[PDB]
């Protein structure tokens, strides 16, 4: 009567909390970071919750809708319209870490636009949240943001 555990690779979860970092798929990330369960992983130069902009969000979200290096080159035989991911998230988790950062339209309507919303609140409860929202298995990311510590604080000059 053990009930045997089967994980499934796609359900991407924190292994260790930490303090000053957070280790997601055992790696020990001491800055900001945004994953999801589908999607990529953003790396954020952000230490406070002071630095969030719409451009982070933006970034947050894993979008990337213009590529910087094109893997797959169009030559472009049409002109007509484009056709958009549609796999963005449906639902983003801003984790602040410290301490909600009310963000507003000024700043999440970009995404708002795009049918993304945004939920602002801190590492913890982002984190259960987005361990239902991904359990359900909902487009979902979430950026997680160090409540104190980061790279910096490992280091006694710069």
């Amino acid at each position: 009567m053990k009930l045997h555990t089967d994980p499934a690779t796609a359900l991407n979860t924190v292994t260790a909390y930490g303090d000053g970092y957070i280790e997601v798929n055992q790696v020990r990330f001491s800055h900001a970071i945004a994953f999801a369960p589908e999607g990529p992983v953003a790396s954020w130069p952000v230490q406070r919750p002071a630095d969030i902009t719409a451009s982070l969000l933006q970034q947050a979200a894993g979008l990337a809708e213009v590529v910087r290096d094109p893997l797959a080159f169009l030559d472009e035989p049409e002109a007509g319209a484009g056709a958009r991911p549609a796999n963005a998230p449906e639902v983003l988790l801003v984790g602040t870490g410290r301490r909600q950062h009310l963000l507003g339209p000024e700043q999440v309507r970009p995404l708002l636009a795009m049918g993304v919303g945004v939920e602002a609140m801190d590492t913890q409860a982002a984190a259960r949240t987005y361990n239902i929202l991904m359990a359900e298995g909902r487009r979902v990311v979430v950026a997680l943001l160090p409540d104190g510590d980061s790279l910096e604080h490992h280091h006694h000059h710069h």
